[PDB]
């Protein structure tokens, strides 16, 4: 089954796709989803990407004190203590990031359904 | 040392305040807080309450896929599994939460300062 495997699932409350991993087939279409960020929902396995690690040169939303979710291009990966970070490269700048605070906008979601999507 | 401590803090970027641990002190009145949700950043102190259950009958937010942001009120508190769940009441309802669905907006946050402020300053 997809149970245990990493995804990266839209939440249709806003559009955006979260990382997180499918907990149950729920039947019909629908999946159980936790999230990175702890969240705990069902999404519909037409908007679930099975992506992972999101590819270097992924077009991505990402999130630093300084930048409120804004746009940047995957470089890199690192596993540090288990947990994965990208390297996301903005305006010529990299910095490193927790695999939380990256995410797709709706779009750039969209731009991965064909190669990754459930289904 | 408030290293491993739950709080619930600021955070600066959208003004609601979140549950999880102080992980680091980085000095200059500040402390690294690794959120519940996953996040990490430096908050100040003095942005910091040591809060934790949040206490019954605080006003907080909560978010699931039936309430979208809503304000409502602690009215208990679970552990199961050595995880904290919170009973939120909402137009005489409740409704049971984990820890990262439950957050303070900044009003909500701002009420608690006197009375659970880290107080990095007293
Ligand atoms: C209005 C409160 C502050 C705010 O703007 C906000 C908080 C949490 C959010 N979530 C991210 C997605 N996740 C599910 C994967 C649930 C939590 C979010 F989308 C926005
Ligand atoms: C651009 C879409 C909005 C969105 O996806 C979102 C995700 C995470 C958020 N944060 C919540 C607080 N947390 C702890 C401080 C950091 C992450 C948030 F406020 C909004």
């Amino acid at each position: 089954s997809f149970v245990g495997l990493r995804v990266v699932a839209k939440w249709s409350s806003n559009g955006y796709f979260y990382s997180g991993k499918i907990t149950r087939d729920v039947g019909a279409g629908k999946y159980k989803l936790l999230f990175d960020d702890g969240y705990e929902c069902d999404v519909l396995g037409k908007d679930i990407l099975l992506c992972d690690p999101i590819p270097l040169d992924t077009e991505v939303t990402a999130l630093s004190e300084d930048e409120y979710f804004s746009a940047g291009v995957v470089k890199g990966h690192r596993k540090e203590s288990g947990e994965l970070y990208y390297s996301i490269e903005k305006e010529g700048q990299r910095k490193w990031y927790k695999r939380m605070a990256v995410i797709l906008s709706l779009e750039q979601g969209n731009r991965l359904r064909e190669q990754y999507g459930l289904g």
